[PDB]
């Protein structure tokens, strides 16, 4: 009946080109040398605790425009400050991302390859906040396929210049991302040829903070959860990127369809509607639900019909997690709907104290004290649907922050 599609499927793509990207970057640059492998790995996990300060300025930016583009006020205050708030983030990440990220790598020239591939990143990353808020801006609007064609044309610019400068050594790896970074952004800087108070910018950081938060706490509490199952040899430690990147891809369903929500719950909030709102964001929870079921149900009776691309005993221990993470896809379709629709209404605290919660109590604590007792599927069984709970039955605080609402 509406049209939700519109604006989920675009973001999925650009989040398929995010991940087709990464991927290839593990190949453009494993060519020669496979010890550079470690400065691709050991950077992006720096670079996720580092890419933790984009809501920053990407929640601000993506909730205040969609809420106002539903009020049908002027978000050009709040696009000139989001790009400001990105660039003022971006001011100590220039300089003081250079040496933290040497330093932390006590997790002689194991980490001095990093040094020369992630340079060109650090020269541009004040370049690369500015389209992290374009990105909000453009998916706060509603114009989600803009946003994808640069996608686009930044994926295919990058796999030219990485390839080109790669096959320099590895800091042109880097350098293929700082170029196609910066070209996206003299894309979006030449459209706006085409298509502001201090309090605005102090509100931004009220809704970006909390946000902040989740996706930089949440890096403590993934380092954490892979460890525990070190203890369980190499056919399962392999088992984990087998079952990890055909999930990453599969949990991009949930990740547009929620930014597709924090602009429709964003909007509807901001237009006095809540027959608007409450229906979309149920309908998109059913729709999702019976859409992710498809594909978990997929990964369950098809288990090395797909783990067999990159595969016996991994083949066995692989299939242990499609089938069993395949039954919590029904409640990430009812938790990027729930988290991600209290984003747009102005309640980005509310999301920092679920996944937290989800997370810990439910998913490590009773992991540890059950695996420092039994197997790598009890972790994966309370890592599945046990905690996926939290994410289903937290729609009552969905339902009791409307309910009391009217």
């Amino acid at each position: 009946i509406k049209k939700v599609v519109k604006l989920s499927i675009p973001i999925i793509v650009v989040n398929l080109l995010y991940t087709v990207e990464n991927m290839i970057s593990m190949i453009l640059v494993s060519s020669i040398s496979p010890s550079a492998v470690a400065a691709t790995g050991f950077s992006l996990s720096l670079l996720w605790f580092i890419y933790s300060l984009m809501a920053l300025s990407y929640s601000g930016t993506n909730i205040l425009i969609a809420q106002f583009v539903g009020a049908k006020k002027d978000p050009s205050p709040i696009l000139i400050n989001g790009l400001f708030l990105s660039f003022l983030i971006s001011l100590p990440l220039f300089f003081y991302g250079k040496d933290f990220v040497l330093f932390l790598m006590k997790v002689e020239t194991v980490r001095s390859l990093a040094k020369e591939y992630l340079t060109p990143i650090f020269w541009f990353i004040p370049i690369g906040f500015l389209t992290n808020t374009f990105y909000g801006a453009y998916n706060g609007a509603g114009d989600t396929k803009t946003p994808m064609k640069v996608a686009i044309i930044m994926n295919l610019t990058h796999i030219g210049t990485a390839y080109t400068l790669i096959n320099l050594g590895v800091e042109g790896a880097g350098w293929g991302i700082a170029i196609s970074e910066i070209l996206a952004f003299f894309i979006y800087t030449f459209l706006l040829i085409f298509f502001l108070e201090p309090k605005l910018l102090f509100k931004m950081v009220r809704l970006g903070t909390p946000t902040a938060l989740e996706r930089a706490i949440t890096t403590l509490s993934f380092n954490v959860f892979v460890g525990f199952l070190a203890k369980f040899g190499d056919k399962v430690l392999a088992a984990h990127q087998i079952g990890l990147r055909i999930e990453s891809i599969s949990f991009m369903i949930g990740f547009g369809v929620m930014i597709a929500s924090t602009t429709l719950a964003g909007q509807n909030y901001g237009a006095r509607n809540y027959r608007g709102m409450v229906h979309a964001v149920n309908t998109s929870a059913h729709f999702t639900a019976l859409v992710m079921s498809l594909t978990g149900l997929i990964l369950i009776l098809f288990p090395h019909y797909l783990v067999y691309p990159f595969s016996p005993e991994v083949i066995e221990w692989a299939s242990y997690y499609l089938q069993i993470v395949g039954i919590s896809q029904p409640a990430m379709a009812y938790a990027s709907i729930y988290s991600g629709a209290l984003k747009g209404m102005g309640k980005t605290h509310i999301p920092l104290f679920v996944n937290i919660s989800s997370f810990w109590l439910f998913r490590i604590i009773p992991s540890y004290f059950l695996l420092k007792v039994i197997s790598p599927l009890v972790p994966w069984g309370f890592m599945t649907f046990e905690t996926a709970v939290r994410a289903l039955f937290y729609y009552t605080v969905f339902k009791k922050v409307v309910g009391k609402l009217l």
